[PDB]
C-alpha cells in the first residue's frame, strides 16, 4: 500500500522539524505531495467528517465563518459530512453546501461553566462516534468553531491519530510548555518530559482512536473533579497528556492553525487556517 516515500519529502523544508523519533511525519507546505494522495484516497472512496460546537449568545457569527470557509477549502475532491452541536437550533445559519458536503445538527444541553462546557465536548463526540459516526466516515477531525479556513486542508492531513503543534510555542523548550504540573492531577506532566506543546483546537484521527482520544481525556476530567482540581488548561492539559503516552502518528505545522499577532515569519510559507481574535 502507500508508503510514507511516496507523498512526503521532509528534505524539502531543511529549516524545520519534518520527522519524530517515533516515526510519523510533521507536514509543512512543501514537504506533501497532493496529488498522489487524492488519487490514493479516491480510488478507497473515503468520507471524512468534521464536528464543531456552537454555544452561546454570539455563536452564530463564528459557525457562519467556519463553515462558510470550510465549505470552500476543507478536503475538496472527497465527500464529507459536517456534524453541528448547537445549544439552541435557531444559532444555526443557512449556509449553502457545494458538490458531496452533507450535514447533521444536534441540540446538546448547555453546562453552566464556560470550563465544563469545552470539557463536555468530549463525552458528546464520543457518543456520536458509537451511535453514528463510525459508520459514515472513514477519519473525523474535530475542531473549535472560532476560526477560519484560508487555503486548502486537503488529504496530506489524514491519518490514524492527528495533532497540531501550537503556534506560539512549536520552538520553546518544553520545559516552557504551560502543560499541568500538579502531581495530583490526571494531566501531571514532570519538567523535562514531553515532544511538543499541541493545541486542542483542532485534532483526529480515525474514528477508532478519535474514541479512544476523547474518553481517556473525559475519564482524565472526571477524576480530576472528583479530587476537586482542575487542569491549567482544561481538556487541552488532558490531550497534551494523552499524546504524550499515546504518540501521534501524524503531526500539522502551525501553518495549518496559524495565530497572525504573532506576525509572519519565514516559517510559515503558505497559511491554511488561522484564528478568530478570542
Amino acid at each position: 500500500k502507500l508508503k510514507l516515500s511516496d507523498w512526503f519529502n521532509p528534505f524539502k523544508r531543511p529549516e524545520v522539524v519534518t520527522m519524530t523519533k517515533w516515526k510519523a511525519p510533521v507536514v509543512w507546505e512543501g514537504t506533501y505531495n497532493r496529488a498522489v494522495l487524492d488519487n490514493y484516497y479516491a480510488k478507497q472512496k473515503i468520507t471524512v467528517g468534521l464536528t464543531v460546537f456552537a454555544v452561546g449568545r454570539y455563536i452564530e457569527h463564528y459557525l457562519e465563518e467556519f463553515l462558510t470557509s470550510a465549505n470552500k477549502h476543507f478536503m475538496v475532491g472527497h465527500p464529507v459530512i459536517f456534524y453541528i452541536m448547537v445549544d439552541d437550533v435557531s444559532r444555526m445559519p443557512l449556509i449553502e453546501l457545494g458538490p458531496l458536503r452533507s450535514f447533521k445538527v444536534f441540540k446538546i444541553k448547555p453546562e453552566k461553566r464556560w470550563q465544563d462546557i469545552s470539557m463536555m465536548r468530549m463525552k458528546t463526540i464520543g457518543e456520536h462516534i458509537v451511535a453514528h459516526i463510525q459508520h459514515e466516515v472513514d477519519f473525523l477531525f474535530c475542531m473549535d468553531v472560532d476560526q477560519v479556513f484560508q487555503d486548502k486542508f486537503g488529504v496530506e492531513t489524514l491519518g490514524e491519530s492527528v495533532a497540531q503543534l501550537q503556534a506560539w510555542w512549536y520552538k520553546a523548550d518544553p520545559n516552557d510548555f504551560t502543560y499541568e504540573r500538579r502531581k495530583e492531577s490526571a494531566a501531571y506532566i514532570p519538567f523535562g518530559e514531553g515532544d511538543f506543546y499541541y493545541h486542542a483546537a483542532i485534532f483526529g484521527g480515525t474514528p477508532t482512536q478519535v474514541l479512544n482520544i476523547t474518553q481517556e481525556c473525559f475519564k482524565g476530567i472526571l477524576k480530576d473533579k472528583k479530587n476537586d482540581i482542575e487542569a491549567q488548561w482544561h481538556d487541552e492539559s488532558h490531550l497534551n497528556k494523552y499524546f504524550l503516552l499515546n504518540k501521534p502518528t501524524k503531526i500539522l505545522s502551525p501553518e495549518y492553525c496559524w495565530d497572525y499577532h504573532i506576525g509572519l515569519p519565514a516559517d510559515i510559507k503558505l497559511v491554511k487556517m488561522s484564528w478568530q481574535t478570542k
